[PDB]
């Protein structure tokens, strides 16, 4: 009915043993996109570009619901609870509701704007439960539910890309009509809901290692293996020899080991002290990249690698880490104090440093003549016996990604962080039903071009159940914990200021507790 | 009721062995025709013509629904499926809805 | 028996929903190989070669049946049906006969 509410405001968190259930409700507004039309788009329509930036695709009159960020579900305090008390977590169940739909019509006279209710208009909503549409979630896009529950947000417009040759299309390109799906139609008084079960995924590692991969031995006992220690008796000619020694606590670098650090793809090193950088432009020319069909793409963020060495936190890889913007930061050429650079220093115990070579390999045969020659390894692929950690997740970062439907993949954990699934939470698509203005009184076969100006508003609720993996550490000394600082300040961190603006002052990871290797 | 939808948007195709079921939904607008009147029409009212083009009839204030074209039901891809894989086809059943 | 056939000629394809069954029959001839002997072979017996082409092995008096090619089972029209209408396929069952 018109006078009865279709749902209530549900927003809290329940901590139930080894489960936590988060619930979020937000207020959304949806405009009419594209004047109800499907439009072909390309870099031609955007004004042209280089070959690396060419594309072809379509924008649709539909919008979509995205909640693929952790702050859509966790408050900062709840995130603190989770990361300070658990070794792991993963999502299990999802429930989604859309309710209290209101459709408004806008009339603009010469000098006045009037907004009224349209009680008989509809919104169309459907889920892509069979994964038949291009999946644009999982590209770290704007338009998710806002972190602050009081913020009213605008629903982003749906569009997609297909195969391109420059700004042109090939015969293999696909065009999708979203009206060619069955969808539910809602007047003011109707609601929509659905449930979803997550795939079985591994727990995320919300811990750091308290041991290093090259320091796993007993520091008191020798090995029963020998290593070559000398090849010449001394100075002079014809001094060749072979001497062997026991590998022990005095020489840990030469001990035999069972496991080796994971793969690498070297990045350029950039200092936040700008005077230490080379006085030249190297953002694009000095960057690591990969090529596909003649197009170059930045290797960003790339394989999970440690950001810097010990004591070198002023250095960061060129495109090897996630960079978030601070509240109120612009979009073009902002200074370093306006952005937030994450660092994966916790994985330095298993993962190679991002701005270093993996190691050295022999490159010749020494003989009595050529000396022994070695070469640097700048990119090392997977080898048997390698171990590694994945990239951390953040309160501001993405949760899941869709694994591409391919013949083969390896370790399909998404490179920007999170859970990779073949059947992720489905896309939820919504659109205001077009309402024509007065048609002519003589028949015309052309499609109608005049429409009543409308938009819609409502409430959306998402509830996720997460499974937790508790710590049972035997460590004696206290752990490192995420904490607020007592020292006085003008504002409270993770709160509003005097003007009403909510901000997140820093990125928060998940790795504070410790575990052995 | 005023605040409740009278139907949903149904538009797809199901290929079920030796059957295919097409469903189409569209949005329509209907004006008032003829100022609610029935009018006699002829080539006299149209301005005259040759003998081969003469006629007499009536226009009504009513409109009508027509879906007597194949693209009202088949998308180009569905048409490709049908014509590339079958020696024959024919219509069997029809269901029609008018709502919202 | 001498005067009775041991099998019939079976060669067609059946398309049954989400299955396709291919059947092929061919006529084969088998000679005596190696004068009934096992022989040692190598690049020495072949006349010598470079290091990259050296080998050592044996040839046998036996022959073997191979049908590890798609055209052993699919006619061009059947292949067209398969590739124009399916995202995937895989083999499930095999039956082999040798007769007459």
């Amino acid at each position: 009915g018109v006078g009865s509410s279709s749902g209530n405001w549900h927003c809290d968190s329940q901590w139930l043993g080894d489960r936590v259930i988060t619930t979020s409700t937000r207020t959304w507004a949806l405009p009419t996109y594209n004047n109800h039309l499907y439009k072909q788009i390309s870099n031609s329509t955007s004004g042209g570009s280089s070959n690396d930036n060419a594309y072809f695709g379509y924008s649709t009159p539909w919008g979509y619901f995205d909640f693929n960020r952790f702050h859509c579900h966790f408050s900062p305090r709840d995130w603190q609870r989770l990361i300070n008390n658990n070794w792991g977590f993963r999502p299990k169940r999802l429930n989604f509701k859309l309710f209290n739909i209101q459709v408004k019509e806008v009339t603009d006279n010469n000098g006045v704007k009037t907004i009224a209710n349209n009680l008989t208009s509809t919104v169309q909503v459907f889920t892509d439960s069979d994964y038949q549409l291009p999946y644009v979630l999982g590209s770290a896009h704007e338009g998710c539910l806002p972190p602050f529950p009081a913020d009213v947000f605008m629903i982003p417009q749906y569009g997609y890309l297909t195969l391109n040759d420059g700004s042109q299309a090939v015969g293999r390109s696909s065009f999708y009509c979203l009206e060619y799906f069955p969808s539910q139609m809602l007047r003011t008084g109707n609601n929509f809901q659905f449930s979803y079960e997550f795939e079985n995924v591994p727990f995320h590692s919300s811990y750091a290692h308290s041991q290093s991969l090259d320091r796993l031995m007993n520091p008191l006992i020798d090995q029963y293996l020998y290593y070559l220690s000398k090849t010449i008796n001394g100075s002079g000619q014809n001094q060749q020899t072979l001497k062997f020694s026991v590998a022990g606590p005095s020489n840990m670098a030469v001990q035999g080991r069972n496991y080796i650090p994971g793969p690498s793809y070297r990045q350029q090193r950039v200092s936040t002290t700008v005077t230490q950088n080379n006085n030249s432009e190297f953002a694009w020319p000095g960057a690591s990249s990969w090529a596909l069909n003649g197009r170059n793409s930045l290797m960003n963020p790339g394989p999970a690698m440690a950001s810097h060495k010990e004591g070198e936190d002023r250095f960061f890889p060129l495109s090897g880490s996630l960079i978030f913007g601070k509240q109120g930061t612009g979009r073009d050429n902002v200074d370093a104090d306006k952005v937030m650079i994450t660092n994966e220093e916790e994985i330095k115990t298993t993962n190679p440093v991002a701005t270093e070579s993996y190691g050295q390999v022999a490159t010749n045969h020494q003989s009595a003549k050529a000396q022994a020659q070695t070469g640097w390894v700048q990119n090392q692929g997977i080898l048997p016996g390698m171990v590694w950690q994945d990239r951390d997740v953040y309160l501001q970062g993405p949760i899941w990604a869709k694994i591409p439907h391919t013949d083969g993949n390896f370790h399909p954990s998404p490179l920007m962080g999170g859970f990779g699934m073949k059947h992720p939470p489905p896309q939820i698509l919504i659109k205001n039903t077009p309402v024509p203005a007065d048609p002519p009184t003589a028949f015309n076969k052309d499609k109608l071009n005049s429409f009543i100006t409308q938009y819609s508003t409502g409430q959306v609720s998402v509830e996720i159940e997460w499974e937790l993996q508790k710590e049972n550490s035997k460590r004696w000394n206290p752990e490192i914990q995420y904490t607020s600082n007592y020292y006085k300040s003008n504002n409270v961190e993770f709160a509003v200021n005097t003007e009403g603006v909510y901000s997140e002052p820093r990125p928060i990871g998940t790795r504070y507790l410790t575990r052995n290797l």
